[PDB]
């Protein structure tokens, strides 16, 4: 997925996608440092996991709060865009074709934003799913049902609600 992702990331959207290989990055660095009981105590591996997970959750925390506020911005970009063009077809018509190319690029634009939704869901799964294989815990899960699940760049219908409503424009 971490190819996957980087092949179909929008360029100039690039630092506002969930940092799927830096949290790769991290759960193989948690794996590699961790300490032995044997050479150690179970004190200290506890308090290692521990500390990890904090980190790991504030960092998916930081993350979530990116994302939906990117995507609160872009589509209140989006609406501003469709008012603007529903407004020029209602004052001066169809025309000669300008206008057309212009609601078929928003259009592109809607659809962009609606896979910036289900890429970064995607990305935020997949990350958990490995997160939960490698420490051996479901807290990832639960985080994705009790966090993900319920945010705003999820859960929003708008960008649904003006694909529907581009559509019957460009009819």
């Amino acid at each position: 997925f971490a190819e996957h992702l980087s092949a179909h990331i929008t360029p100039e959207w690039r630092k506002q996608y969930i940092q799927y290989e830096a949290f790769k990055d991290m759960l193989y660095s948690a794996q590699d440092q961790a300490p032995s009981v044997e050479v150690t105590d179970e004190d200290t591996v506890k308090r290692y996991f521990a500390k990890f997970e904090e980190k790991f959750f504030q960092t998916c925390e930081k993350e979530l709060a990116k994302i939906n506020t990117f995507y609160s911005e872009k589509l209140a970009e989006a609406q501003r865009r469709f008012a603007t063009l529903q407004n020029e077809l209602q004052s001066s018509g169809s025309g000669s074709g300008d206008l057309k190319l212009a609601f078929s690029e928003f259009y592109l634009s809607l659809i962009l934003l609606q896979n910036y939704q289900n890429l970064n869901f995607t990305g935020f799964r997949k990350i958990l799913k490995k997160h939960d294989k490698i420490l051996e815990t479901s807290r990832g899960a639960d985080w994705r049902v009790a966090h993900v699940e319920v945010a705003p760049f999820y859960t929003c219908k708008k960008i649904n609600q003006l694909i529907s409503e581009t559509e019957a424009v460009v009819t």
